[PDB]
DNA sequence: ATGCGCT
């Protein structure tokens, strides 16, 4: 009979479809489907599972998936064999086991294929060698889901009592508005320092300008820190004689970024085009639904062979030799870039603007990234004035290399060592060192993503919940931690500080691992985490006296 | 009268 195939993105299956032809029904699974809605009933009635009761859960179709789930009912009525063809990591693992238990059937009518990419290499050998579904692998993701269940339904109300209504605390969510409330903190302490900088006007014996900075006296760091300390120095540096000490001419290079992932897509959109989050998703989506990129929610830099191979023979035909290396470029889903570099931005026509412009974006990020470094001939000028010493750096452009993909929007005249310097003016500038930059939509996202926070699919998510709950404003596009936050952030550290570190999820993500790997059990591990949970939350249903949450 | 994180 006719096979049937199941994955997640709609988009995909349309495309598998395709490098499958009929004989096979593929669809998608649009998501997730199904999920969650001493011990109290109301509770656990409300949580959808049971800390009390071996952790039985109570799962049910998503409001707006009755449909998708309807439809895909039937259709496995004239199928044979259902080939479940999710992601391999423990969230798609669980979408396939979701699906399992939603149509029904006998165990084994139903396989476990992954689909390597799109080319022909690889949906066929999807069907070659495959499996079963992971039942460790489905209940790591159960395990992580529920412990993030108990934690925001049950220290959420401990919030309401103890300091508002209609307040939230969540793994995530909570260290989030820390990283806000600690840059706050930082800020309004700063304290700016004043210090001075000199710098000097000289013509060379052939008559040529040079500007040079003061770097140092007496062998010292030259940083006058007041006018007054700036002046003693100025004085001296107007009467001394300048020398020429040494001059070093070296070879520089200036190397490509990675390809794109969500992060940095984001902070990219953000500092060249003033895309905020969301928006960037928004049409990141629009160009992957027409088949311009690939899936726009994702953490790896990763490139294909064929995706190498594609874009070296681009940058071979359309820039040269001195453009290609001599092997592709190494560096430590996919990557975000675009489905065929034959593509440019202007033929889409049927694009908004700023899809465009994203999509630019990530073409010339991704070739620009396999093209050869740029090069500089750099110079640095040492001299010499009585005790001080200044230097003067320049720079020449021998070879763009990627910049020619990737533009980013210098010359020392000739000097010997030994040579006499004529002193034509000195410039004094006083200055105030700075206070940390605020967070940005991207910059917050950032921060996340290098402590391994959240998930690509969630973190502009995450930047809207802690507004909407009113822990942080967004304001010049910039963020402000709002007295709320706080609030929050002081009571949750002070009751569930484990909870509150920002290392929780990665302590979490190892003994998660440790259930997909056999090396542990998932309901003793569950077991482990609420018993310690429940210790904190009882500790703070007491009076502040008894060590318990300060009411506001 | 009510809250999480992820696809
Ligand atoms: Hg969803
Ligand atoms: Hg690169
Ligand atoms: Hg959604």
């Amino acid at each position: 009979g006719k096979a049937l195939v199941i994955v997640e993105s709609p988009a995909k299956a349309k495309t598998i479809n395709k490098y499958l032809g009929s004989d096979y029904v593929v669809k998608s699974s649009v998501g997730h489907i199904r999920d969650l809605p001493d011990e109290r009933g109301a509770l656990v009635n409300r949580m959808g599972v049971d800390p009390w009761h071996n952790w039985e859960a109570h799962y049910e179709v998503l409001p707006g998936k009755e449909k998708v789930v309807s439809e895909l009912k039937q259709l496995a009525e004239k199928a044979d064999h259902i080939y479940l063809a999710t992601n391999l990591d423990r969230e798609g693992e669980a979408i396939a086991w979701h699906l399992r238990e939603v149509i029904g059937g006998d165990d084994a009518r139903y396989s476990r294929v992954v689909f390597n990419e799109i080319t022909k290499n690889a949906i066929r050998q999807a069907f070659n060698k495959p499996g079963e579904l992971n039942i460790d692998r489905v209940n790591a993701q159960q395990a992580r889901r529920f412990m993030d269940r108990v934690v925001g339904y049950m220290v959420s109300p401990l919030l309401w009592k103890k300091i508002a209504r209609g307040l939230s605390a969540g793994r995530v969510q909570s260290v989030a508005v820390r990283l806000v409330v600690e840059r706050e903190r930082e800020i309004k302490a700063f304290v700016p320092e004043e210090f001075w900088e000199v710098d000097a006007s000289t013509t060379t014996p052939s008559g040529e300008a040079l500007a040079l900075q003061v770097t140092h006296q007496n062998d010292k760091p030259f940083r006058p820190v007041n006018k007054e300390q700036t002046q003693a120095a100025v004085s001296l540096l107007e009467k001394a004689r300048y020398s020429v000490l040494e001059r070093e001419d070296k070879p520089t290079t200036s190397k490509p970024g990675a390809p794109f992932i969500t992060s940095t897509l984001q902070q990219a959109a953000s500092t060249r085009l003033g895309f905020g989050v969301k928006k960037t998703m928004m049409m990141a989506q629009r160009l992957y639904e027409a088949g311009y990129i690939t899936y726009m929610r994702t953490d790896s830099t990763n490139l294909s062979q064929d995706a190498v191979n594609m874009v070296r023979g681009y940058i071979s035909d359309n820039f040269g030799k001195k453009y290609l290396p001599e092997s592709p470029n190494q560096y430590a889903h996919e990557a975000i870039r675009p489905s065929d570099v034959n593509v440019m931005a202007e033929s889409l026509k049927d694009m908004e603007a700023d899809a465009q412009k994203l999509y630019q974006l990530i073409w010339r990020q991704f070739v620009a990234c396999q093209m050869t470094p740029a090069k500089y001939d750099s110079t640095t000028l040492t001299v010499g004035a009585g005790d001080f010493r200044l230097k003067a750096r320049g720079r020449i452009l021998r070879f763009d290399g990627w910049t020619k993909v990737m533009p980013a929007l210098r010359i020392l005249p000739a000097v010997n060592k030994g040579d006499a310097l004529t002193l034509v003016e000195l410039t004094p500038a006083q200055h105030f060192t700075k206070p940390p930059a605020r967070f940005s939509e991207a910059s917050l996202v950032k921060e996340l993503e290098k402590r391994g926070i959240g998930r690509p699919s969630t973190y502009a998510s995450i930047i809207s919940t802690i507004q909407d709950r009113g822990y942080v404003r967004v304001e010049n596009r910039r963020f402000y931690a709002e007295k709320m936050g706080e609030i929050v952030t002081d009571r949750l550290e002070e009751n569930f500080r484990e909870l509150m570190n920002y290392d929780f999820t990665a302590q979490m993500e190892n003994s998660l691992d440790q259930v997909a790997n056999h090396e542990a059990e998932w309901k003793a591990v569950l077991d482990h985490f609420f018993s310690d949970f429940t210790q904190q939350l009882d500790k703070a249903e007491k009076d502040p006296e008894e060590g318990g949450m300060r009411p506001n």
